[PDB]
């Protein structure tokens, strides 16, 4: 994190140790359920490269998720690199070099520049955009975990309703396509999975029901 | 939350590690039982939307109720969008744009923006008006999950007045109704569905008895 | 709490979540002894009527004490607004509302106005007031939940004068009366109540003795 | 404690609810050994009255102490009352009260005026004052929790001579008389209440030797 | 860690205790695990070589590696020693001394004098010297402990790919070379070691595909 | 630890009490295993000699090795006293009296006379000849309670090198002389106190290994 000095001279605060702790408490009990990218966009706030680094690399469990967020950081450097080219030229007037791809992360670049990058004005905020790529590849990794496709899901014989509306509900939270297919997965299939009576009276309310009269008109009915 | 910079540039802290855990494990052990609003209520005081959305989101639990508090806070910012309309022209001379009912939350708001809207002179509190919508979904929440209606408790035979007191007005808490009628429930049913020997005795003090009177009158009577 | 901004404007500091969960342990694990006053008294130091709701609120295990301590207080209002009346006019130049009874408390009053209420000179103390009677109405709390009145306590057979002096004054701190009488209990009832051996070595010592002279003359003695 | 304010009013920080936490625990845990009163001497340090009282208030455990060293303390001001006598007149220009027997504790003083009295040249330190009596009364209590007299250790037929040393050294540190007196029970009854091998190999060093030589000189003998 | 004095004076903070504990903690728990050195590489930053002296010398446990790390140190000392020769002079004016390969270590330099080392202009960074060397030597700690040599790993007959991913890139990890042969091991010994059947849907994707395909192609399949 | 006031008092804060936990609980779970040394070493930075007896007091374990450090607290007061004598004269224009040895220990030193003794130019830094002799002290105990001479630890027929490098190297840690003698020890005992095979092998490397050779040569050979 940016902190400015007493004089004031841009400097860097170490993380805390506590952080790191809870990052790897939260990365070790929770597996990869979808409340780590929540969860690592908040330990990492205004965090340097070199921070988010610290905590890529303080995990000590599940390597191969690990060594995928690596290739698909590596993937979005190599995309970023493209896009914006060099400049081809010496050093301007008082300017500071521009960010390459591995600059943006931790391995090319030195924590003065990257407390200079984000620090000058305009500012080019290299963290904000190391955290993007990092939740992006956390993404597929969340993904992959999940041990069930939407379209697999019915809830049992004798199943409250809650129980069933909380495991669609997670797997449609895991399984991220898009914000339509979201919606068409809520309207069509959580009242088309249900149990025969459960199915009964969900028909018998009708469409364009919010989630709280469905959970209310299934309350008991079906134990 | 909002704090002033040395110089002065009205700049953010990242919300503590200790408070989503403590909010975490809040919601993990306690449920949804009354006391999660005004806990919320208190981890909260003064924190941005961005804050907000993340307290909602780092949990992984019961994904029913964070979806029908979803669908509560975007009815209420559709009930936004109306009251207020749209300024309908170009930029005013020295002025932000208008808290859309998106823009209250986090979803069409970067925290730049909502840093300015809360420090500015009038103040807009978009933190203050996320925080009453979250509220008012957390009520029905709370409602939901409580697995018994106020005229459905009655003192067993062998019970001590102390716990059908402290049920009783558990259950009064989790149903909120209106003020008069919870006024009414205290004064009619509390002494019309208990132990017959208590039916007794509370008919012998008579009404207009303050609930302290009512504990002392029972102490060890009914054992 | 009141904590002052570097600009100065009169500004309020949130309690921090560990205050509200060692008083939320606090109550929970320690039912409603004597010791729950001065922890009370202790981690609401300057607090705002707002922070005292908060604690108050937080609490979600014995509801019946917290209706009755809410009875107590909305009676400690009644009383308060008999004693001081309505001004009955218009604003006196640069001045504010003289609080209510309601007012005092968190119901019809916003945290601005109770921070000027309180910073103001000469001040109006409206958290003390409050803190007075909540203190006055958590007495009753712990006055109900001994289970044995101060004249029913007697040393065992074959027990130790220490463990039924920790018990008599235990029992004393809890029956608060008044002090005079509370001197005649302990200069009266810690002889007369004890077994017959410590009766007759009691009665050798004679009157006008300190509790550490009664202390040491039975160590060992009794057993 | 006192902490100066950035104007500059000479105010009182709250003693924070880890501290309060601590000592409790250290009462309940350790039961009244010796250790307790560095721990006191160090938890309080430039406390208040006040805040010397909250943490005698805290505990709820061995009431029967509590009322002893609450004995011992009124006792100590009852002669603190005779050594200082009454001013016996008007208020001085610009001058603050003399404290009292009672003023010197929280009873009969207010939380400014206690911090008046510890601010002002020359400081009057009634803090000091009142941990002094404190720690009085808190020697006499550790005495009594004592379960041995120290002219009754002895040490058994097979039992290594360190943990002699460890049970004869603390009964020494619980029974506090005098100085020279305490050499002189080190350097006679150490030896001469130890195994008769011990006592026999201790007779063959002889006097005046440092108690590492004594352990030296015993390691291993006597198994 | 270093930080400015009000006044400045350029002064040294003590590493917090609950740094220490951490640090501890973690190479107690984790033996010498490739985690360790993210740790130590986070828990230091900016401290002083004392700083990491006492980091070094808290723990108490496998000392067989912190012997083989403190030669280590000697030896990149005296490989130190070769490179910068003495200065062989007086003092310049208003110069302090060019520093020793002891002298970037804590033995033979004052906390003062690394205090000097660190602030002035030019920085001779002591720390970071003193940090690279420690990192050096933990590698060679990391890679003595690791249980098997990386061409020994093969998934054993019912297996999840999973569980082989993890285990082969953990061992890659522990066995560090150099890039380019990692990259060579990673492209075909995780393929050419599994289940025949794994080895036959592996074959049939093909070269040049990421690990992420590698996951999902077997996924569930080989059960 | 000293703290400049805002004003500018220098002023002394009181100990953390995390802190003083801390050593308790080390000192209890670790008996007094070397590590002690360097964890007082670092948990009392800059601490004056008040803090310093404050930490020691705080122990309630073993009181013999309290007592003995005591006796040799007293004996290094005593051999200062010799060393620097007493000026034998009035007070100098401006200037505190010279530290005795009772003084540089917290017997004859109020805190005020301890606050100016080390922050006056030229500086008398009371707080670390009390550390050194301190420490001076801990070294004896540590050495008396370890249950082991350096050379009577030999290797077991079915034990690996490894466990027997951290025996030796720990008992070589605990069994302090001087560096030559430590050298010497390592060097010729380490090799000739091995497994007849281990004997053998450690034979065929040859003198002139680093500990390096001898731990990755024996890896396995042995078992």
């Amino acid at each position: 994190p940016i902190v400015q000095n007493l004089q004031g001279q841009m400097v860097h605060q170490a993380i805390s140790p506590r952080t790191l702790n809870a990052w790897v408490k939260v990365v070790e009990e929770k597996a990869f359920s979808p409340e780590v990218i929540p969860m690592f966009s908040a330990l990492s706030e205004g965090a340097t490269p070199q921070d988010l680094n610290t905590m890529l690399n303080t995990v000590g469990g599940h390597q191969a998720a690990m060594q995928m967020l690596k290739e698909t950081i590596n993937e979005e450097a190599a995309e970023w690199d493209r896009l914006h080219p060099v400049h081809a030229g010496p050093i301007a007037p008082g300017q500071m070099r521009e960010p390459r791809g591995s600059d943006i992360a931790g391995t090319t670049s030195t924590l003065q520049e990257q407390i200079g990058w984000m620090t000058h004005n305009p500012p080019i905020p290299v963290g904000e955009i190391y955290k993007r790529w990092i939740i992006l590849g956390l993404n597929k990794i969340v993904r992959m975990y999940s041990p069930t496709s939407i379209l697999d899901i019915r809830q049992g014989p004798a199943e409250p309703f809650r129980d069933y509306v909380d495991r669609f509900y997670k797997t449609l939270r895991a399984e991220q396509a898009s914000q339509e297919v979201k919606n068409w997965m809520t309207e069509t299939l959580l009242v088309q999975n249900a149990n025969p009576d459960c199915k009964t009276i969900l028909k018998a309310l009708g469409p364009g029901a919010t989630l709280e009269e469905m959970m209310t008109a299934c309350q008991g009915v079906g134990g």
